[PDB]
């Protein structure tokens, strides 16, 4: 499929066929594909100061405004913002600064990072190691040393026979505590988690998961990294997924949804607990020895500022919340369809996991074929979704309206009826 | 209180900055650009003799790039799928390569590019059934970026201290800086021979079957504009070829006209298997980087950003149309000559450079090759005075670097070097009083 242009929630292929972009590109195009104010902000800044760097006591207006804006928006008190080009780079720099911080606190052994199976955190050698998906690892010799993985909080696929949802949450927290104790709690620097796992199949954690996990982390004074790369800026029904799930991160990572993917930019926020010992170490060394050439890029920063202004001016967090409520309801009305194993989601993100045998939770051979078959029909019916194995993901732009949600979910129902009628046989 | 400087102090953690000092002093805030000049928020204008971060090749006020960006952003601001600017740019870069290349890959940064190259090499050795051929040899004072892997490739102590780097599998051989590394009575070519011998000794000691690749900048930028001795690259390549080790040319700084040719690989007769680009690829007007691989690399293993790609394509077209490689070559010849007229200054230990990149290393005792206590104080002192005289350089320790935009003219080169000469006289006078 060759995509040539976009407009609102739609993209068009070279033949002129229009599709609802049900994943907003890479779960990132928040304001849709034709927001003219973002091009206006880019063109204005690029003709004033197209590039300057933030190295060595230099700065510029756009990054200063954006740093203030992001800190002011934080769901918990934050101290500083640091800028990169991608979410992958951000998580990579976060791991590096966590090691630096532990050295700056006289803890040379507190260097291990706990991630989760099916988590997604980027593609650098380090951030691909954090990533808990199989295709990211073995043939790349990953994960690197110091990165650990605990279990995926996906009740439908990980719960034991007869186990309740909250018992499953308790078991995950206990398995996390068991991991920390067996590794040596003083060796664990941080735990990283998406509020909801996006690329791993839209895994919504069981209720009480984040409360119980945070109790464990607080017991050992382990840092919490909230990876808001997908869940940020209105996706889950609040500005940040951390608010939706009552998470209190020390570090909060944001991706190019900062700019609705219109330009490469990413950032993370750190609280005073993280910043202060890093600042003192940088003073003993004489510099903080890291940074990307385009960190804080003024044109990307200008576009991000305008993108955030649009989200606030047009109340897009509330719009996503309310369209999300309607989408979640419409999708769950398909629960009784013969091919629907599970419907999961919160706010404006959802997954529909397909099966052909509901009791055994199995689909076609191999797993992935059913999702690939349904996704092809869905595309033909004018909706672009992402098949994550046998899960179809829905993550449309924040500007969508109820009429468009209705069209998207009706296309999915018709798709499932088509696939059902064709499987026999 | 709500000034730009105060808000930066309050909210913004800077790269490559002492955070405690930033809180006390605040940043210098840049407002706008114009050709080779930038202007700070107080209205003072400076020659950007570093092109920002050795990157703004077409200067700071090229409105054609803004129109290219806006045009794509108004058509398709983002997609992951890929005619079109990403396809067009990949084709253009392969066609421009100084040696035959097969495929182009895109990232946002040079750091991500080098990180991905390392990952691809490990994947490739596994596909070849060589699980041990995973080590990468880099060089002391080389600079290759700041991801955990590419900061490990980097050979500068500030990039490693307290970061627990380099990771395993990354080795560093010697820096090819004759002025700082040559032994008593060793000639430049003998030093090159010794460096190739030390490289071969490292390869043998590690087990040649465990070495996957060697990475080098043609000229080391961030490490202090280190020009390798004559015959270095020929002798190094002979060693690498003997053990079937891949050559990665990191052209992030040298690419697109900086060294007097399109690529530093041409200037130094390097025949890389992998070539890494960034910076002047787009003149930094938007973040984008790329690496090329040849068929040898691609055979066993057989989503750039469309707005950034469109800007890079138009940037390359400008460089082509306005003959900026030739302009930089001819302005470079003049700059190299003017800078070397200062070699006899009492504060100048060495002038080095090729094309439009140069470094001037400062000392107070020319025979001992020592400066002030500590090393770096003399460079910081002179760089501050040069900025007072309206020229932005970069102090790499006690080396002042010059890497001006490809659009500079001879009159501007003359102004820049005259500011350095007067700076060195001022600093010398201050030291003796
Ligand atoms: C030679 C070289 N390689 C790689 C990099 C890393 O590029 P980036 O800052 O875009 O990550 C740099 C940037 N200073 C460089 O000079």
């Amino acid at each position: 499929l060759v995509i040539e242009r976009g407009d609102g929630i739609y993209v068009e292929d070279v033949s002129g066929k229009r599709y609802i972009e049900a994943m907003s590109g890479l779960l990132s195009v928040g304001v849709g594909f034709s927001e003219p104010r973002l091009a206006e902000a880019a063109a204005r800044q690029m003709k004033k100061l197209p590039f300057y760097h933030t190295f060595s006591y230099r700065s510029h207006g756009p990054v200063i405004d954006l740093a203030e804006k992001l800190v002011s928006m934080a769901p918990v008190p934050m101290s500083k913002a640091y800028f990169t080009n991608s979410g992958s780079e951000a998580n990579d720099t976060v791991v590096k600064l966590i090691w630096y911080r532990s050295n700056a606190l006289g803890e040379p052994e507190r260097k291990k990072i706990i991630s989760r199976k099916r988590g997604y955190h980027g593609v650098t050698i380090a951030s691909a190691s954090l990533t808990g998906l199989p295709n990211n690892h073995r043939s790349f010799d990953l994960p690197i040393d110091r990165i650990l993985h605990t279990g995926c909080p996906h009740f439908y696929r990980e719960g034991q026979a007869g186990e309740s949802e909250e018992q499953f949450a308790t078991r995950l927290a206990d398995e996390l505590e068991q991991l920390i104790i067996a590794e040596g709690p003083h060796t664990i620097a941080a735990f990283i988690g998406e509020p909801v796992m996006g690329a791993g199949g839209v895994v919504v954690p069981p209720k009480t998961y984040w409360e119980k996990v945070q109790a464990v982390l607080k017991r050992y004074d382990i840092l919490l990294i909230a990876d808001e790369v997908i869940c940020g800026f209105g996706r889950t029904g609040n500005l940040f997924g951390s608010q939706t799930f009552d998470m209190k991160p020390d570090i909060l990572v944001m991706s190019k949804q900062l700019s609705s993917s219109y330009l490469p930019i990413s950032a993370f926020l750190i609280n005073e607990r993280v910043y202060a010992p890093i600042a003192e170490e940088s003073h003993k060394i004489g510099t903080l020895g890291t940074g990307f050439t385009a960190s804080g890029h003024p044109v990307a920063a200008a576009v991000a500022l305008e993108n955030l202004a649009i989200i606030e001016e047009r109340d897009l967090v509330a719009n996503a919340r309310d369209r999300g409520t309607y989408m979640q309801k419409r999708l769950r009305e398909l629960q009784d369809h013969p091919l629907v194993g599970e419907v999961r989601g919160v706010g404006l993100i959802a997954g529909v996991e397909l099966v052909t045998d509901k009791q055994a939770k199995t689909g076609l051979e191999p797993t992935g074929a059913l999702g690939a078959k349904a996704n092809a029909v869905l595309q033909e019916r004018g909706v672009i979704s992402r098949a994550m194995g046998d899960t179809l993901a829905f993550c449309p732009p924040l500007i969508i309206n109820d009429q468009q949600v209705d069209t998207m979910v009706s296309a999915l129902e018709a798709t499932l009826n088509d696939v059902q009628a064709s499987l026999t046989r």
